[PDB]
């Protein structure tokens, strides 16, 4: 991978692997989300970051994902090459946004797009806050100055408030626990694991006959290594829509909420 | 990747990704086992077994047969760091008509030093009935021409760890992780639990104090029975000793053994 000519975006090609595909021999959405994270991390490395700035490290601040929105038009097949371009944009005092564009490396067609909202958090107190002027000045030089949105519609085609699923849920997967492979290098549960846990409660008949087109996921709290999660889903709807909720079974504390849109194959 | 000069082995380079590394910023053994599967699959494609099957041959597809791991043995001397390039060479060889073996050699791409070695044994399973069967003469004849004729072993030395018989762990186990269940990401393209998931499940019962102070050097894992998508697994471990452990994976519903193995850990 490499920064683009103007140094304001980053591109990388990936060859879809045997273990990265599902039953239809195309990449799973969790493989797509892993590749989004990888190209994002390579972009941060290319501009000198490690995603904190010098001022952020001094004040004990970290970036944390508040929302993830992914839309897939075609999933790349096993052995296909997918090219991903990523960039970051300032949202003033609110936080930052990272967008992605997936393309078929052979035809150049846009096969998918994604957007994510990031907020600042004190690493000690775990409390969110607004971005100061000094933090903003350290990374604004790495962002396009004029707006560049992956989703012109509303910077995610579901900017809407995701409501909280009401008990009883229509479907569920109870007692989900992370294993050591679900942890990142900092010993925290990888953000993509939560996508897998949401999708565990979708009925098999839908998975076998439909393809996932859209996923919007809010991140509220983290699941720790010793926590246990319940995944709850209710149909809200050729197209099938679902409302999702992830909560800790120990006390019912919400960790994530989301929505999914599926299209009949 | 590409076939080697004589066309009897295959090589591929991999750049270690951010999410593929553990606490010390080096590749996990589950990432290594995933790369072993990937280079094996690319070797199958390079010799004419297309992406319409999971490295199965024409006769296998016709008879509804798939590949099944019987044993996996991996030895790591140095784990590649995040962003490092590891080169893996793989080859296949029949052991008369009793075994089908796939071996691997892992190397530092720049210096050429051997950083790891692995060996595996394979049998076939009917994808519908799930009944196992040894590799048949017709299936063998389809890939024999792509295998080295003279013996070629990742572990040629006498009394090497790869040939060790593994005993069955006695109850009570010293340590355990109970109630492990696969999720959809643990399934391969044939909707079976991926062989690497069992490696993760074995290692789940290792205590944190060992993980924090030691590095995994050797893992030998026998595969006796498959864990189905609706099964629940208990992972049991006992210290046999460097630290050595004896492992057992069994279904919690009836105690049926699915795997047994051993691990060797070196102090940091
Ligand atoms: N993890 C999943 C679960 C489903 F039910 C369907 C798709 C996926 C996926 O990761 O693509
Ligand atoms: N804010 C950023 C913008 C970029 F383009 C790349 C990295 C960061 C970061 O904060 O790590
Ligand atoms: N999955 C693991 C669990 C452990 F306890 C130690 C190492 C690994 C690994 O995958 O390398
Ligand atoms: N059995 C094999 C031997 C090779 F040399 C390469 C591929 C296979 C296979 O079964 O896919």
């Amino acid at each position: 991978g490499s920064l683009t000519e103007d140094g304001l975006s980053y591109k990388e090609k990936f060859v879809v692997r045997s273990y990265e595909v599902g039953s239809n021999k195309t990449a799973t959405v969790e493989t797509i989300a892993n590749l989004l994270q990888e190209v994002g991390c390579n972009h941060a490395q290319s501009v000198g970051f490690s995603a904190t700035t010098t001022t952020m490290r001094k004040l004990h601040l970290i970036w944390v994902t508040a929302r993830m929105h992914i839309e897939i038009y075609k999933y790349p097949a096993w052995g296909d090459v997918v090219e991903i371009e990523t960039w970051c944009q300032s949202e003033g005092r609110i936080g930052t946004r990272r967008d992605w564009i997936l393309k078929d490396s052979v035809t150049g067609e846009v096969t998918g797009r994604a957007t994510s909202k990031w907020v600042m958090m004190n690493q000690d107190t775990r409390r969110l806050q607004k971005v100061s002027d000094d933090v903003r000045d350290e990374y604004l030089v790495f962002c396009p100055q004029e707006p560049r949105l992956a989703f012109p519609e509303e910077n995610n085609r579901s900017l809407k408030k995701i409501p909280k699923l009401e008990d009883p849920a229509q479907y569920s997967m109870i007692g989900l626990k992370p294993r050591r492979a679900d942890l990142d290098m900092n010993q925290h549960v990888n953000n993509v694991t939560y996508i897998g846990w949401v999708l565990e409660s979708i009925p098999q008949e839908i998975v076998d006959t439909h393809e996932l087109q859209v996923i919007t996921l809010d991140y509220r709290r983290e699941c720790q290594q010793d926590d246990v999660v319940d995944s709850l889903t209710t149909t809200t709807s050729n197209d099938s829509q679902f409302l999702h909720l992830l909560r800790l079974s120990g006390d019912g504390q919400e960790i994530n909420r989301g929505t999914t849109l599926w299209r009949k194959k």
